[PDB]
């Protein structure tokens, strides 16, 4: 899937390099709470510098500021401070990504310079559509989109896309850069290679672990995975839709997806025609409200969840059945959490499961994780949850397609 130009074939010596990266990291009080997407870009960045690049200009979005500049909430500045630590190299942060000032700054920087621009999405022209201060839904003008693209195009001599997390987005910085050479990066290459081998020639038994809040937005994924896997865990909030429909479990005020409820039968029938074993949870950590300090409880399918209470984690029997499926696997692809792991009271199911998967990695299992302390404890932690969900659904990655051929 990378019959295209890649960085390892790119002479960057004395070249300015504009690189699209995905530096859209989780944040709390403008404090980065996970730097994995940034660490992930370091190998492409270093190769350019090591190979005598004049400069490396990094460009990413952060969050969804919808085409309005929001420095107070969605600035990449924290990332520039984080990058400098992981690189051992000073990082010039620019408070914009286009226009005369940015263009001067990038025109001919000191050699070995590393520039990080401000959030791309502060301009309506990155996405091609924005919003304003009520619902005010804005359309981007074609001539402004071209001027935006032409301005990014000025900031390097060659272009690199290492933004695997964003590969599913057909945005200006993903598809619009007009440079003769547009190469895929080492991340974009590694991500595509782990998924392509997983999907094209899997080790078996092949286990998919799928979690998430609702069913209806995962049909095509589940559908597609059922054609490939030997086993599948359906975990998290979506499990309650399956359990209501299949077991008439009383689920309290748990998540119930009404659309997906209507096709659960079609999913189980496909699974069964394919000989795929579905593992669903059989017990729960419940809570009197969607809250980190909710009073906790416990339930099984047999007991039901009391009224006013909702399941936010699976219970120890469920973790045990999960572990049994993980033990059988020679290959595991895990996307979506199986409880509200953000909250400690509702983390034990996700942590228990991660321990098994980690342990699986040590006996030689292929473990692909999506999106604590993993990263070296599994085969592949992926930087693109949302991007990789579209890979698995067989969909088009504009960010990969817009790359130069061979």
């Amino acid at each position: 899937l990378s019959n295209k130009l890649t960085l390892d074939k790119l002479d960057v010596k004395g070249k300015r390099v504009v690189m699209r990266v995905d530096f859209n990291v989780p944040m709390k009080n403008n404090q980065i709470t996970n730097n994995q997407r940034i660490k992930a870009a370091v190998p492409s960045i270093k190769f350019c510098l090591d190979n005598g690049a004049k400069s490396v200009v990094l460009m990413s979005h952060l969050g969804r500021p919808d085409g309005v500049p929001m420095p107070d909430k969605y600035s990449l500045e924290p990332v520039a401070v984080e990058l400098k630590s992981l690189l051992g190299k000073d990082v010039l942060f620019l408070k914009d990504c286009v226009g005369p000032e940015v263009e001067k700054a990038c025109a001919n920087p000191a050699a070995g310079s590393v520039i990080l621009l401000e959030n791309l999405r502060f301009h309506v022209e990155e996405e091609g559509k924005g919003k304003d201060a009520s619902g005010n839904k804005v359309k981007a003008e074609p001539a402004k989109i071209e001027a935006f693209r032409a301005s990014l195009s000025k900031l390097g001599d060659v272009y690199v896309n290492d933004a695997f997390g964003t590969a599913h987005r057909a945005h200006s910085s993903m598809v619009g850069v007009n440079l003769p050479q547009k190469a895929g990066g080492f991340l974009m290459k590694k991500e595509l290679n782990y998924f392509a081998k997983a999907l094209e020639s899997p080790e078996r038994p092949f286990l998919a672990i799928l979690g998430g809040a609702k069913v209806a937005d995962k049909i095509q994924l589940i559908n597609n995975m059922l054609d490939k896997v030997n086993e599948m865990i359906i975990g998290g909030g979506m499990a309650f839709t399956f359990l209501k429909v299949l077991n008439n479990m009383e689920i309290g005020t748990s998540l119930f997806d009404e659309e997906g409820a209507k096709i659960v039968k079609d999913l189980m029938s496909k699974a069964e025609k394919n000989g795929v074993k579905i593992t669903l949870p059989v017990d729960f950590v419940t809570a009197d409200k969607f809250d980190e300090n909710a009073k906790t409880g416990q339930a099984t399918v047999a007991s039901g969840i009391p009224a006013g209470w909702m399941g936010l984690d699976c219970g120890p029997e469920s973790s045990k059945k999960y572990a049994e499926a993980v033990t059988r696997a020679k290959q595991i692809v895990w996307n979506g959490p199986v409880g509200v792991f953000e909250w400690e009271a509702f983390a034990r199911g996700t942590k228990a499961l991660m321990d098994e998967v980690v342990k699986a990695t040590s006996r030689g299992c292929i473990t692909i994780i999506g999106g604590w302390n993993t990263e070296d404890k599994v085969s592949h932690v992926s930087t693109g949850g949302g991007a990789s969900l579209e890979l698995l659904e067989g969909k088009v990655l504009p960010g990969v397609d817009a790359l130069s051929n061979i």
